[PDB]
């Protein structure tokens, strides 16, 4: 009985998780798109329909 | 745990990028065109259709 209080006093109520933080950072996707020297923007290749007035 | 939030947190979200700049620079045409003492300006050959008044 002593042994069984003192292992339910020092367990409290400890919960069990299974699993932790996933080792898989990467959350986003890769950038495939390329880059080119005629592009207006790094983000950006035209403004195909854009209307200045 | 720890090594895995570690890693996370360094890597916060950083987007993979698979290309850079292209080394192409040239995005125009050579000119072939010829340059000949005959002409009007280092632009045009003659003013063939042109009509004064």
């Amino acid at each position: 009985e002593a042994h069984i209080q003192m292992k339910a006093a020092a367990l409290k109520s400890a919960q069990s998780r299974l699993f932790g933080l996933d080792g898989g950072i990467s959350t986003q996707e890769e950038n495939t798109e390329r880059h080119t020297t005629e592009d207006v923007s790094p983000s950006m290749h035209t403004l195909l329909g854009v209307k200045n007035m």
